[PDB]
């Protein structure tokens, strides 16, 4: 924990070199003291005990294959911290510079990642369905966003409430991806999903139906799986957000896009000032309408475009 701030260099999951903020005290640790109360990255050592051990490195160079997932979890956590601070004036997930902790090499062959109420956790994937999941900046930011949601709206992880929770994570994960600006898109998880299949992703915001997700309230999943479809019905909200930002005509409804920055401002406002644990899609629409009204005014294009976007996905 206590030491002097250093800068190491390493290679991520996709093979790019980057600098990472580390801490030196006998070993060099993945502990970034430059952001809030720190970003801390841990090795779960293929087990499921959390957090595992604060990541220690003898020489401050992180180019081993074992190193790569840790490099990206640490680095992309910094990027995501930077987005929230610079764009939304938010200091870490709780708004009070809480330490951000992530563990990598969780379990063996684990095809997923998550926020467990206290930290981020990333599987290495089985190498067929996924490569290590911290390799996707949209994935890291999706997970950290769950932390932001837990401390703000606190959307319950079930049915419509839980689909909004998910969509907020896909929205901000994407807006983070655009912020770092590498090869950004409106898809989710493309950098780490199915190496060896080109062009696919876990979910699409631009066309949720591409991967079996609803793009209209009329096609909402009403069953029991996936906590009442939280990763499925998120499609409806993802599509609304895509339309607000990028524009389009969808089931005959025309939406004039207002761009990514304003989408982010509206949904961050909604998230932090209007939504509640029990909010449903209709309540989301009104929160987004009030937010856009606060920011741009009653008669703005921005308000009209929020309304059209929700009309287009069948949410009144
Ligand atoms: N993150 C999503 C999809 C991950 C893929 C499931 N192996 C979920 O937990 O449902
Ligand atoms: C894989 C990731 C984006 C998330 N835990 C699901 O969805
Ligand atoms: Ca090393
Ligand atoms: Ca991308
Ligand atoms: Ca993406
Ligand atoms: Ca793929
Ligand atoms: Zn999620």
């Amino acid at each position: 924990i206590t030491g002097t701030s250093t800068v190491g260099v390493g290679r991520g999951v996709l093979g790019d070199q980057k600098n990472i903020n580390t801490t030196y005290s006998t070993y060099y640790y993945l502990q970034d003291n430059t952001r809030g109360d720190g970003i801390f990255t841990y090795d779960a050592k293929y087990r499921t005990t959390l957090p595992g051990s604060l990541w220690a490195d003898a020489d401050n160079q992180f180019f081993a294959s074992y190193d790569a997932p840790a490099v990206d979890a640490h680095y992309y956590a910094g990027v995501t911290y930077d987005y929230y601070k610079n764009v939304h004036n938010r200091l870490s997930y709780d708004g009070n510079n809480a330490a951000i902790r992530s563990s990598v090499h969780y379990s063996q062959g684990y095809n997923n990642a998550f926020w467990n109420g206290s930290e981020m956790v990333y599987g290495d994937g089985d190498g067929q369905t996924f490569i290590p999941l911290s390799g996707g900046i949209d994935v890291v930011a999706h997970e950290l966003t769950h932390a932001v949601t837990d401390y703000t709206a606190g959307l319950i992880y079930q049915n419509e409430s839980g689909a909004i929770n998910e969509a907020i994570s896909d929205i901000f994960g994407t807006l983070v991806e655009f912020y770092a600006n590498k090869n950004p898109d409106w898809e989710i998880g493309e950098d780490v999903y199915t190496p060896g299949i080109s062009g696919d992703s876990l979910r699409s915001m631009s066309d949720p139906a591409k991967y079996g997700d609803p793009d209209h309230y009329s096609k909402r999943y009403t069953g029991t799986q996936d906590n009442g479809g939280v990763h499925i019905n998120s499609g409806i909200i993802n599509k609304a957000a895509y339309l607000i930002s990028q524009g389009g005509t969808h089931y005959g409804v025309s939406v004039v896009g207002i761009g990514r920055d304003k989408l982010g401002k509206i949904f961050y406002r909604a998230l932090t000032q209007y939504l509640t644990p029990t909010s449903n899609f209709s309540q989301l629409r009104a929160a987004a309408v009030q937010s856009a009204t606060d920011l741009y005014g009653s008669t703005s294009q921005e308000v009209a475009s929020v309304k059209q976007a929700f009309d287009a996905v069948g949410v009144k």
